[PDB]
């Protein structure tokens, strides 16, 4: 119906809002654009699915989200990526593990506060029905 796609496009704005937030703060700078593979050519053979803030901005726009859980799901293999890659007790590897930690303690702490639980049970009985 118009009235579910109305739906999906305030799911859109949110996202987007909630992910601008996100790539403004110093600290998550290492995460707003993809790894260029000639600094990192070892990236992609540790890394199978790489995920970063400037395709989650790409993949709203192309409805690739129908609910916050699909969008938390990018986040979340942001996070994992980072912990799995830099594993290390250097400082390098620690402070990369503990700015990944943020980012994803962010973007839930902003969801909890602002998303409406009814606005998402909606999000998530409109994709169940398709
Ligand atoms: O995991 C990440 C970020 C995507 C989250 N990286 C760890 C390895 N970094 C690196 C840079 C130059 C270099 F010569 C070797 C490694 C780039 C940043």
């Amino acid at each position: 119906s118009m009235q579910e796609e109305d739906t999906f496009r305030e799911l859109r704005i949110f996202l987007r809002n909630v992910t601008h937030r996100l790539a403004i703060d110093k600290r998550f700078r290492v995460f707003t654009k993809p790894v260029d593979p000639d600094e990192v050519p070892d990236y992609r053979t540790v890394i199978k699915e790489p995920m970063d803030l400037s395709s989650v901005i790409s993949k709203i726009d192309l409805h690739k989200y129908l609910t916050v859980k699909d969008y938390l799901r990018d986040i979340d293999l942001i996070c994992s990526n980072a912990l799995e890659y830099n594993p290390d007790r250097d400082p390098g590897d620690r402070l990369i593990r503990h700015r990944a930690c943020a980012l994803r303690d962010t973007a839930y702490a902003i969801i909890k506060e602002e998303l409406d639980e009814d606005f998402e049970q909606l999000c998530e009985e409109i994709q169940e029905s398709r």
